[PDB]
């Protein structure tokens, strides 16, 4: 058992909300909240830079001490940083970024990463800002993730059509 509420059960390991990534975070504390980075974790915009902001900037702060140290991710990559007053730790991790030309085949990659997580509070990798159709974010995240992942999903709108079409 665990302290997640309100979700729909989509598969054995996935599971989908309606949800603020921030505020479920902050309620919950789980041990493990996934960031959408980039190679750089500058943490501007989108998921990252609303996570950012709930640290106060103390996740932009360890970021750049990590960046100055082990050099940029890789694309499809991660790294694991604290999770501040949101989680015990960060999972960060680099789906590819549509609007930067980046290949869509790295998203199974990038989802991978959350198989080394026994629990996993994240939101659709490459969706959003990063310009890829969240439909088929899904569809790698439920064909690639076998440890539990809870899914917050932002946007009303886009949680009905994902619930709505999904095989
Ligand atoms: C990425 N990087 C480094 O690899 C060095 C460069 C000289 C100082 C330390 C480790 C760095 C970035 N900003 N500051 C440092």
């Amino acid at each position: 058992v665990n302290s997640f509420s309100g979700y729909l059960k989509l598969t054995d390991n996935v599971y989908i909300k309606n949800a603020d990534i921030v505020e479920e975070a902050k309620k919950v504390k789980p041990t493990v909240v996934v960031n959408a980075a980039n190679v750089y974790l500058k943490h501007g915009g989108g998921v990252a830079g609303a996570l950012n902001k709930a640290t106060n900037n103390a996740m932009q702060v360890e970021s750049d001490d990590y960046i100055a140290t082990n050099g940029p991710l890789k694309v499809g990559g991660s790294c694991v940083l604290s999770g501040h007053n949101l989680a015990k730790h960060c999972l960060h991790v680099v789906g590819p970024n549509v609007n930067k030309g980046e290949d869509i085949q790295l998203l199974k990659s990038a989802y991978e990463n959350f198989n080394q997580h026994e629990v996993l509070l994240a939101p659709l990798l490459s969706a959003g800002i990063f310009g890829a159709d969240p439909i088929h974010s899904l569809r790698v995240c439920v064909d690639t993730v076998r440890t539990n992942v809870y899914l917050a999903v932002f946007d009303k709108n886009l949680y009905d059509k994902l619930v709505s079409s999904f095989l």
